[PDB]
């Protein structure tokens, strides 16, 4: 057996596991497998010049081009001054994470592709479509305007005109549907065909049990998610100069992305972290709610009242988190990571590395899953440790098989040691688990640690 906290810090930490089990009847798949299904075409733009980019120009449309008449689109359009800017950040969203980049104008001897974009009327048409880059129509994205359907006259940062734009330029790249696919979630080949996971999915996250919206609709995705992340960057190389000093993400953001940015207890993010480099931090203290967040690379995060909403690409190191007033979980990855609970109940999880870890006020749990966790030469620092109130919880260590607390190590398995050091107003708890006599184990404390103090 083991704590809650510690179960809790488990089972958050694999909640969101892919591979190798069924999901809704489906198999699961990884992110690279996901990826794969994405980019299943093979279709791709081609570094022509040689420049290192796949650079493209692009034109809004201000006329119907030559053999629009006969494809059966009713009426053109060219996009609004709202879709123009709408339809950059989109551009700018997919261009943050792979080696593309987009340049509004006509068709040119340097570029390695153009793209168009425009409006359609003809219902039977579908929201909008596009088409992959090995194809004659290469580049062209349509969108639905018409009496029945204006979701495309109004796209903004969170709703549906946002995300299909998002999504259909996802095409122009070379992405595919999650599946081949009247069409429901049930017709999925894998179980994470969802909204959570890829802009490219139709389908609610509602599917796979994530929490967006009372409804399931309609709070949706402005940039690509974490699946459409890895998907191209496979196809075109990760863009490692975006957000490659320290940035932070949510409330207080220097990401400088709409989608990126929180500045009320209200907001609903949605969104998966791409960065370059640097000491980063996801700072969430700005809501309220219970919040689980997880920063390693490829996990999701319970974010802002929402489940399942917020996640690191892969290939991302994420090093701080802060958490907000509510009860939270906050997981650390391999590097050394700052922790902070804030108010409210918190536990906190270093994993691997020296981390520095802030309960804040209320009851704090600092929670222990493997001795390599803290040891003497990579020892965590618990930085508001207070004795009496917040507990160090070893029990996914010992199993609940307790510890011994001695002067010295004796050579029996379990043996421990708290210690304070006035000098420095230092606590420390030094473990020897294994029984050799000398700790392999060590945590230290601002302030003093007591026996009390330790959950094992
Ligand atoms: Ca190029
Ligand atoms: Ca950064
Ligand atoms: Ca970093
Ligand atoms: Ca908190
Ligand atoms: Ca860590
Ligand atoms: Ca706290
Ligand atoms: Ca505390
Ligand atoms: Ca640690």
């Amino acid at each position: 057996g083991t704590s809650s906290a510690f179960t809790q810090v488990d089972n958050f930490s694999h909640f969101y596991d892919r591979g190798n089990h069924l999901v809704n009847g489906k198999p699961s798949f990884t992110v690279d497998q996901a990826a794969d299904q994405l980019t299943r075409s093979g279709a791709s733009w081609y570094d022509l010049n040689g420049d290192g980019v796949i650079n493209l120009s692009y034109t809004f449309l201000t006329s119907p081009p030559p053999g629009y008449a006969s494809r059966g689109l009713g009426t053109f359009s060219s996009f609004s001054g709202l879709q123009k800017e709408q339809a950059k950040l989109s551009l700018e969203s997919w261009a943050d994470v792979a080696k593309v980049t987009f340049t509004e104008g006509p068709a040119a001897r340097g570029d390695d592709g153009h793209m168009t974009f425009a409006n359609f009327s003809a219902s039977n048409g579908g929201a909008a479509f596009a088409y992959l880059p090995n194809s004659s129509r290469k580049g062209e994205s349509w969108y639905l305007i018409n009496k029945d359907y204006d979701v495309n006259k109004t796209p903004g940062e969170g709703n549906y005109g946002r995300q299909t734009l998002t999504h259909e330029i996802g095409h122009t790249l070379g992405l595919s549907h999650p599946g081949d696919y009247n069409p429901s979630y049930r017709d999925a080949v894998y179980g994470e065909d969802t909204r959570a996971y890829s802009v490219m999915s139709y389908w609610s996250e509602k599917n796979t049990g994530q929490v967006f919206t009372k409804t399931g609709e309609g709070a949706y995705a402005s940039a690509p998610l974490l699946d459409d992340i890895a998907a191209v960057q496979k196809l075109y190389g990760a863009n490692m100069e975006t957000r490659a000093g320290d940035t932070v993400y949510g409330f207080n953001s220097t990401a400088d992305r709409d989608y990126y940015s929180a500045t009320s207890a209200t907001d609903k993010l949605i969104f998966s972290v791409w960065d370059g480099g640097g000491n980063d931090t996801l700072d969430f203290s700005g809501f309220s709610q219970n919040q689980k967040i997880n920063l390693a690379a490829g996990s999701f995060s319970d974010v802002g009242g929402m489940t399942g909403n917020v996640s690191i690409a892969q290939g991302v190191t994420i090093e701080n988190a802060i958490g907000g007033s509510g009860n939270d979980l906050l997981l650390g990855n391999a590097a050394s990571n700052i922790l902070k609970g804030g108010a409210g109940n918190d536990i906190i999880y270093g994993g691997g590395g020296a981390d520095k870890l802030w309960g804040g006020s209320g009851s704090d749990t600092f929670v222990y899953r493997e001795v390599s966790d803290s040891t003497p030469k990579a020892a965590d620092t618990l930085m508001d440790f207070q004795t009496g109130l917040d507990k160090i919880d070893l029990t996914g260590i010992t199993h609940l098989s307790g510890l011994n607390f001695v002067n010295a190590f004796t050579g029996q398995a379990g043996d421990a040691v708290v210690s304070y050091n006035q000098a420095s107003n230092a606590g420390s708890l030094q473990v020897d688990f294994s029984g050799h006599g000398v700790a392999d184990f060590l945590i230290t404390t601002v302030g003093q640690v007591a026996t009390y103090d330790i959950v094992a």
